[PDB]
């Protein structure tokens, strides 16, 4: 077949009931994630090919970068609660991997301030139970799939993308193969 289990994707032994349709995991410490966001724009090209009625979810993980890793998962909860993902993703990636100006929670906070979220608004979010539950959701979803590596994408809680088995000679071709694979899996 043209799409083979074990080739462009793998099947979960232990399928995850009720999971989001397209579920993506990343870390601001993760170098392929930087690439996926800044150079390849994976999330975006997947969206552009997904059917109608299919929502896309993206979660941060704790297992990279120790304490800062966890702060970042809480900051991403804040970003999701306020709907400001599109305004903080690039500066968080660049602050962590390019400029190395993010070394503490206060430095994470600065990124939001500079992006125009009000201090007051950020700190209230940071400390809110709605954000605590959003952190729990991120952790649970990673836990439900035994996640030890990022970037990762799961379709309908049963299929996991396998980019290792795709040509990387041309970046554009890679992205389309990736998005086309998500679409195929979505229709499965």
């Amino acid at each position: 077949a043209q799409y083979e289990d074990g080739k462009q994707y793998t099947t979960l032994e232990k399928p995850v009931a009720g999971a989001p349709q397209v579920l993506e995991f990343f870390s601001f410490f993760c170098p392929h994630c930087y690439q996926f966001e800044e150079v390849l724009h994976i999330s975006d090209n997947v969206k552009k090919k997904l059917p109608e009625g299919v929502k896309m979810t993206k979660y941060h993980v704790n297992f990279m970068g120790g304490d800062l890793g966890k702060d970042l998962t809480q900051a991403w909860a804040v970003a999701m609660a306020l709907g400001v993902e599109d305004k903080v993703t690039v500066p968080l990636f660049e602050g962590v991997q390019k400029t190395q100006t993010i070394r503490s929670a206060s430095d994470i906070r600065d990124v939001f301030i500079n992006a125009g979220i009000k201090g007051e608004e950020y700190d209230a979010a940071w400390n809110s139970f709605v954000v605590k539950s959003l952190v729990a959701q991120q952790e649970k979803a990673a836990a439900d799939v035994q996640l030890r590596g990022v970037p990762a994408m799961f379709v309908n809680g049963k299929y996991q993308l396998n980019p290792q088995g795709m040509d990387t000679s041309n970046m554009d071709v890679f992205v389309q193969q990736y998005a086309d694979t998500v679409k195929y899996l979505s229709e499965k």
